[PDB]
């Protein structure tokens, strides 16, 4: 929020009052994952080297 | 206002008379103001510098 201020009504006018506002703000992490599994026989035989390929 | 000048009927024509007018402007000054309470509880729990935040 913000502030007012108002007219005076003359020398001897009666002045007002105001008050300013403050709220929160949030972030919050999340996670996201998988798993690749692969047969140790065919990482063996595979002439494409399989880890570097899929990452 | 502005002076007329005007045209005479011959050599020996009575010229005429004309004359100025001025008048006066005014500004005159109004106060605007406001008043902002805070306890002195506040004042001191609160790690913000609140009274110049408000300025």
């Amino acid at each position: 929020s913000l502030p007012d201020a108002y007219w005076v009504d003359g020398d001897t006018g009666l002045k007002q009052t105001t008050k300013n506002i403050w709220s929160n703000v949030f972030m919050t992490a999340e996670e996201l994952a998988v798993i690749v599994p692969i047969p140790d026989a065919l990482i063996a035989d595979s002439d494409l080297p399989l880890w570097d390929e899929v990452k």
